[PDB]
């Protein structure tokens, strides 16, 4: 049984209206996790649901435990850094990177909407590296928010809005920047939900098929939107060089491999 006491404390890892979220070290092993804290007070589709699904390159949650007025789930933390961060550095990676991360992305949600599962969260701030290079999909913000648009206008958060957060978060990868980075900014409702999004015209036809399909402002009309879920978007153009089996194997090879010794080397935890 896990208990406050069997961890030590290192930093601030993210706040919020739900709690927070620690990086600390567990005493015993040595290791790193990401301890997510919530307040009882303030409250059940991330717990116990987030908890058993195990997958490559979703967020594994080690221990979940229970103070007397927080609920605490202490987590593996990828120590690659978060792709945010990699991003900013290179201001934009190439179609086939993009491609890369996608796919590992794709893996992940085709996994979870098998489990009837809605992620609501892919986007960029929630998207780190493990040791290796390989992506991992982290339970909150480490930025405008661009919600799908079936979420802003009916609140709707199906399976689709995982797409669209797949293209938005790919849309900005391989342009470097987010459809409206530049247009004021509280003209996103209007924009995300009846503005074209433009796309440069360095972009091989492909990409900018794919990000047209994660972009349709229509969820049923969306590259993925479709009763086939996943499918669409694992046999779209873009996707051809793909081994949907080697990814689930963390078979390819990272194209960019982040710079640490073991998971213990914890250089990351900066700047």
């Amino acid at each position: 049984k896990v208990t406050m006491n069997d961890f030590d404390y290192l930093k601030l890892l993210g706040k919020g209206t739900f709690g927070k979220v620690i990086l600390v070290r567990e005493k015993a092993t040595g290791r790193y996790y990401a301890m997510k804290i919530l307040r009882k007070e303030v409250i059940v589709t991330e717990s116990r649901v987030l908890q058993n699904t195990r997958h490559p390159f979703l967020t594994a949650l080690k221990y979940a435990f229970q103070t007397h007025d927080r609920l605490c789930f202490v987590m593996e933390y990828a120590n690659g850094g978060e792709l945010f961060f990699h991003l900013s550095r290179e201001r934009v990676f190439t179609e086939e990177r993009a491609r890369f991360y996608g796919a590992e992305i794709v893996s992940a949600l085709e996994y979870l909407h098998s489990r009837d599962v809605v992620y609501r969260d892919i986007k960029l701030e929630n998207l780190m590296l493990d040791k290796d290079g390989h992506i991992k999909i982290t339970d909150f913000g480490l930025t405008p928010e661009y919600l799908a648009p079936e979420v802003l206008e009916d609140n709707d958060y199906g399976r689709a809005v995982d797409w669209w957060g797949l293209g938005v978060v790919m849309y900005e990868m391989m342009c470097g920047r987010l459809p409206f980075y530049n247009q004021d900014h509280e003209r996103l409702f209007e924009l995300i939900l009846m503005e074209e999004i433009r796309f440069p015209r360095t972009l091989s036809p492909e990409a900018k098929s794919l990000l047209a399909g994660l972009l349709k402002k229509d969820p049923k009309q969306r590259l993925g939107g479709g009763p086939s879920d996943a499918k669409e978007v694992m046999e779209h153009r873009f996707f051809l060089s793909i081994n949907w089996q080697d990814v689930v194997q963390k078979k390819l090879l990272p194209p960019f491999k982040p710079q640490v010794t073991s998971e213990v080397d914890t250089r990351y935890f900066d700047d």
